[PDB]
């Protein structure tokens, strides 16, 4: 489970032998993942379509959370 943070195994900023980090990036993809560091919280990581809510990012999370709502 916890052996992998890119599910690239071209990526440089993870190392493909473990399939994580290998320098000191936050992490390698994701969408708050700015140049490899965690973007900050309260982040349009996605938008939503209907009428509702949009997507915050976390700030201490590579990708991002969704709403309770968006199915």
């Amino acid at each position: 489970g916890k052996e992998c943070d890119c599910s690239s195994p071209e990526n440089p900023c993870c190392d493909a032998a473990t399939c994580k980090l290998r320098p000191g990036a936050q992490c390698g993809e994701g969408l708050c993942c700015e140049q490899c560091k965690f973007s900050r919280a309260g982040k349009i990581c996605r938008i939503a379509r209907g009428d509702w809510n949009d997507d915050r990012c976390t700030g201490q999370s590579a990708d991002c959370p969704r709403n309770p709502w968006n199915g």
